[PDB]
């Protein structure tokens, strides 16, 4: 009724928005699905290990953990949409089950739920301001890194990145969550000089180049060891970046172009992928180059 | 191994490298939607509201920028989520730069927006209030958008009621109206205008749902909401009306057309004719909007406005 309706609207607009625990469950489906995947012990082991120097009390360490786990899982949900990945940790990808729209919305929602947890880290406004800025800064870096990686891949051959460009993209893309985890911890430390940022930056780069490497190496050694999905994706991986620049430099026009063509196919044909990998093995010698580059990186730490 | 060790050492000891060219690459999907008019009515509302807030112009520019970023980014994401081919008569960004880049750019702008919040003030208490406001309304916006998408993609599992729909809108459409307002109120150097902005938000969304069908009916507007299978205000009224009146076949027929995700003009017209001739849903929505607007017009004791 013109009265009851106005009264109902009046009561609706004078209250916070209504949100039930049922509503919360319904929209958390994409996120709950990715949680079932393993790998959480080591990222927690990373946090733990790192704490053996930061000395954070345990309730605080646990909040950092929650923050990082949400950001990380949300990134994976989105990354998989962005890469059109059919699988994640041996399971069907969330966007294929619940659809791209819900998966995108849920992942972004969790970015903000993570943000909200930052206030549970302190009651001291000065520290709080610093933690948010860190949060803000590394998420900004994560997106800058991912944005370049995606652009190079989706607009290939518009830009053939050099090894230097690739490494700057990784510092942003992969170093983002590594630095975010460490920087939050270093701002919380009750310690008493320098940070482990440079170290974490190097760990990030070794992590990413090794990942790029094994994606091809595992497939080359065994078709049932991996799928070499980085090729299907058309990714400008470390070994690919070396092959594309080597070929251009040595004047191997045909090879340079065949590398691009296979990347642009977004193919899942195993033989075509194995051909590209053997091109990197025997012609550009990108695999050995990458293997050696990883080792040198690793020696920079162990030495 | 030292020239290589040297360059890595230089890399890991510096802030990550990011140039203005890199910034340009990444902004392309956002810039594309900028060629979209309307920015003035959104800034108008900002300027008009500022007559009660009176923020110093310099602070008003930053709020306005935070607002533009969030609104444009949310539209880029909205278009991917609805698989929309057009936005303001122009091809949507994701069809041009692809879905991957558009999502990433839109998300990047949410964070650029967030960074601008820290420049509204250096006062530590207030800053936190501003972040909290920001955080809370984005959360609401996603909850609402999440629920809207869920009802659409799971139909016919859940048919919302008018009440459920109104709560979804308070979260979805009210989020950014309230974010804008609440920020301005928190910064004001001078009763809350939040109730008024919520109503404005509800009016804006119902009217949006209404016009999407009316513009098509009065002239083949494409009625994309039908193609999208959206639980719009008229559709929600038609579904619950036929269910209550026990009109089983009309109920099912509306569900069937929505589930078709059809671009067929004749089929879309058939659904509209059900709404006009069977449920009288469009006339019901027209009336419902008028009533909401009257709540503002007949606000003599100024309960809602200042
Ligand atoms: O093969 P994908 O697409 O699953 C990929 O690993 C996704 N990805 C993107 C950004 C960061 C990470 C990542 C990898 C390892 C550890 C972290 C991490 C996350 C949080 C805290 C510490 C470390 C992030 C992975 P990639 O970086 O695009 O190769
Ligand atoms: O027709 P669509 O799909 O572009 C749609 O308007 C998208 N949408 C979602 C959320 C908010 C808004 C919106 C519309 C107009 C103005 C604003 C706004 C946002 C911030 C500050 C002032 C105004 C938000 C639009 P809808 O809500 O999904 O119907
Ligand atoms: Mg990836």
């Amino acid at each position: 009724t013109k009265n009851k309706m106005e009264a109902k609207i009046d009561e609706l607009i004078n209250n916070d928005p209504v949100w039930s625990s049922q509503n919360e469950s319904l929209i958390s489906k994409p996120y709950n699905h990715i949680l079932l995947k393993p790998g959480k012990n080591f990222r927690l082991n990373l946090i733990v290990q790192i704490n053996r120097v930061m000395n954070l009390p345990k309730d605080q360490l646990a909040i950092v953990s929650q923050i990082v786990e949400l950001l990380h899982n949300s990134s994976l949900l989105i990354d998989d949409i962005e890469d059109n990945a059919p699988l994640r940790r041996g399971q069907t990808t969330s966007h294929l089950i619940f659809g791209v729209p819900s998966t995108i919305n849920t992942a972004n929602y969790m970015y903000f739920r993570a943000m909200q947890l930052v206030s549970q880290l302190t009651t001291k406004e000065p520290l709080y301001h610093n933690l948010i800025t860190i949060f803000n800064e590394e998420l900004i870096n994560l997106h800058r890194g991912q944005g370049l990686d995606i652009y190079w891949r989706d607009f290939l051959p518009e830009i053939i990145p050099t090894q230097e460009m690739y490494l700057n993209m990784v510092m942003n893309k992969t170093g983002g969550l590594f630095r975010l985890t460490l920087r939050l911890m270093e701002a919380l430390s009750p310690s008493s000089g320098h940070s482990l940022v440079p170290f974490i930056n190097l760990l990030g780069i070794i992590y990413q180049i090794r990942d790029d490497y094994l994606n091809l190496k595992d497939f080359q050694m065994s078709s049932e060891k991996g799928f070499a999905e980085d090729i299907t994706e058309g990714k400008l991986s470390f070994p690919i970046v070396h092959a594309l620049n080597f070929t251009k430099t040595k004047g191997q026009t045909e090879q340079h172009n065949e590398i691009l063509r296979i990347l642009l196919l977004r193919t899942s044909d195993k033989d075509i992928k194995l051909k590209l990998i053997q091109i990197l093995e025997f012609d550009t010698n990108s695999l050995a180059y990458t293997k050696n580059f990883i080792n040198q990186l690793v020696n920079m730490i162990k030495n």
